[PDB]
């Protein structure tokens, strides 16, 4: 119970003879790697990611996406003017964590990003901006400040900026899980979008965004949410109500002065997509969350307010639009200077689906 | 495949001798009933309910509930001034069908109906009225025109009329299933209601009526919906959108010019309660639904508009607030003279949970 | 919390005037029954069945089934020489409890009981006998001492006695639930059986009775078990192992000296059929089970040994093949004089599927 | 639909100026990697693993494990004398595929491999040998020819060879998925095993290996199977019965002359463990399976017989104990010269749980 790989006796250390050396040479030849030279690495005491905790500043992400907007045309080959946050610990891979791409995308005036689909699951989130529609399976979906937009695996999507002003948002994808696991399919669709109309709300939303109500034409459950946009007005209202209910002495908040919602698939009550969990948190000025260790990785974008994240004991101060990653099992807490709003995503549905999830909370 | 109990050969007709008669006498003595005198009754070719299709007029229900309001005080023993629709086929039992109580309840000015709970699941529906709050687990829930209010099994509830004007609504309960199956528990609570406050919306609603959004404090699934009120404004809007989407050539409606929603438990996407399914239908003027045979029983209350129900070939004309029951397997269709809005409930969740459900639709 | 319908104040007792009497007369005319004259009956404090606890002796059931075998031919109309245990509390209905038919069936030498199917779910259990095959969907299934044979709803089945000696067994069916709920469908099949072959084991068994192993051709889950026979040798061995494990200090038994298995659907690990739960219990000589109150009804047939049942405080002594019923919520315990083996069935899957189940155990 | 990353127009190729070069330099500085230089790699048209199909010969694995048995002591540090098959395509990692460790382990006379546990899920399979017991949570489990032994995540286990003769078997683990995903926990237990007793069968088996029967003390579902050993005699019998049923014209086999079982968790009917699927196939002499493309990776060990595997068009001949891996989406078929028995495992439960699974079969 108390020993680690540092502290235990290495009892499988063979005599370094010419025959041993011949046996090891013969291993390499035959595509064999013995367990005993390697045990501690393959099976650590607790998760020890190669991904490192890290913070990206929004002013930095903005300046670089804007410069990218001058110098690089968006179109067919590369598909998107999207800049992926790359974990310094992940050997040059465009992965914010071992499971997830997190990135900034920029669409300049009147630009179109052509239609494609991929098994990989995706979502858009907007800290600031208006002007872009993303057309998901032919259904135009407005993008605005505070909106979560979904694009589940295997759905066609392309984006067009219907205005003379640029917008930026963030993408989250299971791109990295999907590459390492070999699950990727990809298909090119129309070079434009298939509908340039700009309805204020999409068809999915007009069918599925009535609370506690389900169309009779939609009685089959789905693996991904059929809600295309989760609009800021509902998220804001939910969070306010939880805070109001707290004031009124009623249970609601997840911890004192900590309001939070999880975005869900209305057909099951579960996660928006099989691999990706989205949440939105609002902390009262002064709130400090209890330190957590969680299996798998999570990313936050600050939506509004000022505060700090503490990861491994290290406080970093945070401003609007800043992003950070918390690798598997790294202890973390948030601290609200003002009322602190944040957008969150994680690979938790993968961890929970496979029974790998664990949670340590300080104070219990 | 073609034979019925009329047409088949009775090959188990014993010789009527004194010994046979002695054997049958000996059966009665020993609490034995032979199968062979009775097979066709116990196992019909298709469902053949003792419940009969029937229509109750709202003007009749109103007049009688109003007279009940003059002559009978509401309070402790009988619990509610509630008049239960009794199927003429069900031998004097207060059952609209073998599974369900359907009834009108009337609360006069400033009256209180004291708090109780029961394993039996319940809901309220309001064709017309305002003024009553029903307090569910201490949480006051406004009742208004078009609102579905829930009261799942084992939750405390009592009603108070906060106005100088009477209101009527309808109750649905699994009272009859529950009596015949022996599942009933009952408990007396406070003689008043435990909160006389009249918020415009309840705590459940302020936590759970944000579309696609789930509090993090409510991540456990429930057997019954935690939404206390499903308010007319959302039901009306959903139904309008489905009709609009139909006009725009988009899939949405359940059949042409037939819009419909099912009321659901947001934690699972399934039925409001284990035994009871609620739905709301809006038909375009002129729409006639395809004839259906369904296992189990269903009740509709006309909410708005004029039309007809056909049950067993028999058309009955329907007006606002009228109720009807369709027993198991009785063929039925609705016909809309004007735009025809109806509230619906059924025992279908019982049938589906136990794999007894079947559905015959004319044209397929 | 402490008041019952005896103890509470009747506050809805209207003044007995000619107008009140006219209002009540007008109720009967309009198929209306008021709640207030009836509340305590519809909603008892705890379940209060019309079914009564009762014991049927096997010597009595045997003598009557044997006499039935002389006087009544088995064949087409009545379908089966089956004698149903009728609860004295259930008004002349052939119901052992509100949900379940329990009955003895007798097939004389070389008799055939023709093929039929019905939505109603069924099983056979054999305390003593050999000689009968029951052909389920064309698949001959041997019947022997200690065997549970299944016949889920909508499967064809007919029985033939391949010997010059009579056999008796018991049937359990959701016949009574199904009649009162209107779920019954019925269909006549072949007048003989469709296969007279007498394999020692059936096709279902040769595919599905290998522990922890599932054919790749059978990867879809089923609502009912595809195992046609649960043979005594496995049931006996399981129960022995649990007793052995208990001796060895290992967890296994359900309570001290109480071994028990539940018969299951290998495709889900759940109940054999949607409405019916089957179990088999073996108690050590001297064991007395803790008193239980359970929602819904249960029937036991003594398989081997001597003991007693206590129901409502009343001990009745039990011998091999005797049957008893325990109505919903009646307190019950078993007492083993010798090693006491019993077969059990219940409507518990109905109660649990609809969240009506409750359980009170003395000592917790 | 027809274009790939070779064939499409690269429209995001910026002008190679000093400012562009400065922008790219500034990306590296800020831990940013643009999508457009990389799109085709991250999102291939269909899965394109770095893992390569490959075959390891059993005579080679045996000779090297035997030599390892002379030169390397087994004990505390390295934990196991286990040789992991390393995919030539996976950059020096001890991974047979991106998700799975597949390896040979050798325990010499009277050796003990000390107790540990790890979140990572494991199983043992034995083509040949007897003499070893693996003690899982204190419960000794015999290992013999043809046996699948389970060791789900977080269960203590250590192995001891109770004989004067060496045994080898194979291990499968989600070691590689678990390393890349950061889910690993590890704990050292006793230096010996906690029980040296050698029962012919384990406690798990004596409780859970009765077909269609479930202890009442084990009514909670488990995430992993509680069956510790799936013994060759049941696997052999199942496969024989399927072949017999085929001869008798009865459905059973998965394809003509192709018999197959999946090893399952009896509590759910699903996979043995969350990440790992085990199966066993028996092909008639002459059988050739239809070419399949499946998402995720699979490993087979030949158990008995002679035949061939075809992967990417390439036939390799196979003998007893040989192993091969089929990476995600590589087309594969087996060809039986004699009756061909094989053991199989895969990451399919991961793929299916996350909705990534796809299947192409030649002829449909
Ligand atoms: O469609 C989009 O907006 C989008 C954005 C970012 C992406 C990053 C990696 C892989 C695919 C992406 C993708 O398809
Ligand atoms: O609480 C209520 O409003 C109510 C209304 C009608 C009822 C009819 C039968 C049994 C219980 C009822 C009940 O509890
Ligand atoms: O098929 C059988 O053996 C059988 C036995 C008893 C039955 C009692 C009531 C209704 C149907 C039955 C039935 O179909
Ligand atoms: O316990 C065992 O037998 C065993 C065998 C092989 C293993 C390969 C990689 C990681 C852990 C292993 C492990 O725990």
């Amino acid at each position: 119970e108390k020993l680690d790989h540092e502290s235990v006796t290495q009892a499988m250390q063979p005599k370094d003879t010419p025959e041993l050396r011949a046996l090891y040479k013969s291993f390499e030849e035959e595509s064999i790697i013995p367990l005993w030279t390697q045990l501690g690495d393959l099976m650590p005491i607790h998760p020890k990611s190669k991904a490192v905790p890290h913070v990206w500043k929004w002013s930095t992400l903005l300046r670089l996406a804007r410069k990218s907007g001058e110098l690089v045309p968006v179109g067919r080959g590369g598909e998107r003017r999207a800049l992926g946050l790359a974990n310094p610990g992940l050997g040059g891979n465009a992965y914010i964590s071992p499971t997830m791409w997190a990135g900034i995308q920029y669409l300049g005036p009147r630009e179109t990003a052509p239609e494609h689909r991929h098994s990989q699951n995706a979502f858009r989130f907007v800290v600031e901006g208006e002007g872009v529609w993303t057309v998901v399976n032919g259904d135009p979906v407005r993008m605005s400040r505070g909106d979560l937009l979904l694009t589940p695996g295997w759905c066609f999507h392309g984006h067009m900026n219907d205005t003379d002003q640029p917008m930026a948002w963030i993408d989250g994808l299971d791109i990295p899980f999907s590459q390492q696991m070999d699950v990727g399919f990809f298909e090119f669709g129309s070079d434009r979008v298939t509908d340039y109309a700009t309805p204020n709300f999409s068809r999915g939303e007009r069918l599925w965004c009535h609370p506690g109500l389900r169309p009779l034409s939609g009685l089959q459950n789905t693996v991904a949410s059929p809600i295309g946009a989760y609009r800021w007005e509902f998220t804001d209202r939910a969070l306010t109500e939880q805070l109001l209910l707290e004031d009124e002495g009623q249970p609601a908040t997840v911890a004192p002065g900590h309001a939070a919602i999880r975005y869900v698939n209305p057909t099951t009550g579960g996660d928006v997509m099989p691999t990706l969990r989205c949440e939105f948190h609002r902390l009262r000025a002064g709130t400090e969350t209890a330190t957590r260790n969680e299996v798998g990785s999570t990313v936050f974008q600050v939506f509004e307010g000022a505060g700090a994240v503490v990861m491994n004991g290290e406080t970093t101060k945070l401003e609007k639009g800043d992003m950070f990653v918390v690798p598997s099992w790294v202890p973390w807490s948030l601290q609200a200077e003002t009322q602190f709003d944040l957008f969150r995503f994680s690979d938790a549905p993968i961890m929970e689906a496979l029974s790998f999830m664990r949670t340590k909370i300080e104070g219990q």
